């Protein structure tokens, strides 16, 4: 298959906020991730970090590994600092087949902070652009040349939050380093995806096929909450929600026009008692693949 369909486990148990979804076992997640129809998932809290391990897991429900979350702190820490601190992910996706690395500035990042309103989120000093895309970019060099390929996470509550901030990501990186594409924090963070996938689609490696509840995101903006205050409310649900915001054709459509292989992930942070993943995730899945067929990018 040219378009693969992943999900990510937050949807099951969250990552950041570790009493959302606690009761909900990796083996839960992983079973009802394949009898959905998955054809992967991307890296959780709740999975083994070792190869043999992780494919004792992932390999009897037909699940492929997609991806990890790699945290960076190139603002603080030196360059070789990160590529050692990288190459333990760099070679257990190595080892699982992943041709992909996910990544994202956090040293700074508020996103994690329950306490702290996402207005309150670091915005990157205009003087320290170009050196902060050189160290991506060596990075992604650096991953490059062991067959896996960065692509860089914008993200609310980082300093890669709006629309001009990931076009300075993209003109301050290159040529190995690539776009995440996050529909769900792209609309969050005031950006048009649509747009953004016009602009930089053929930098974009990997796709996060995420929504967001307007009313949701309103009352967030209005009353200042946090990143995981949103979350609990619901500010993001998944493809053909109908309380969602996303046009998920036109960037499929810009994807498809410009030939994007590789992976459709599904992620969706919900407060899981209440917003059950089956029923999300499978209403996800569902609807993403009518959507990259109405696209022309599923042919
Ligand atoms: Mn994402």
């Amino acid at each position: 298959h040219m378009i693969l369909y992943g999900t990510n486990p937050i949807a099951w148990s969250n990552d950041d906020d570790r009493s959302l979804g606690a009761h909900i076992t990796l083996d839960q997640c992983l079973d009802e991730a394949a009898k959905i129809g998955f054809d992967g998932i991307e890296k959780g809290h709740k999975f083994p970090q070792e190869a043999a391990a992780l494919k004792a897991v992932l390999e009897p429900r037909g699940l492929r590994y997609v991806s990890g979350w790699h945290s960076l702190n190139l603002l603080v820490n030196s360059v070789e600092e990160e590529k050692a601190a990288m190459q333990p992910a760099l070679d257990l996706l190595k080892a699982m087949g992943s041709k992909v690395i996910i990544v994202c500035e956090t040293s700074n990042a508020i996103h994690g902070d329950n306490d702290k309103p996402l207005q309150e989120r670091p915005v990157l000093e205009d003087a320290r652009w170009e050196a902060f895309g050189l160290g991506v970019e060596a990075l992604a060099a650096h991953a490059a040349a062991q067959g896996i390929t960065l692509v860089y996470h914008h993200h609310m509550g980082t300093i890669v939050e709006t629309e001009d901030e990931i076009d300075r990501l993209m003109r301050f990186t290159g040529p190995h380093t690539r776009l995440l594409l996050d529909t769900g924090h792209c609309l969050f963070g005031r950006g048009n995806p649509e747009r953004v996938a016009q602009k930089h689609i053929a930098r974009v490696g990997h796709i996060h096929a995420k929504n967001i509840r307007r009313d949701i995101v309103q009352d967030v903006r209005d009353q200042n909450l946090s990143f995981l205050e949103g979350v609990r409310r619901g500010v993001f649900t998944v493809p053909g929600d109908t309380e969602g915001s996303v046009d998920f054709v036109p960037v499929l459509k810009i994807a498809a026009e410009h030939g994007y292989q590789g992976w459709l992930v599904i992620e969706a942070e919900q407060d899981p008692d209440v917003r059950n993943p089956f029923e999300y995730q499978s209403l996800g899945l569902k609807s993403l693949k009518a959507f990259a067929r109405e696209a022309g990018l599923d042919k």
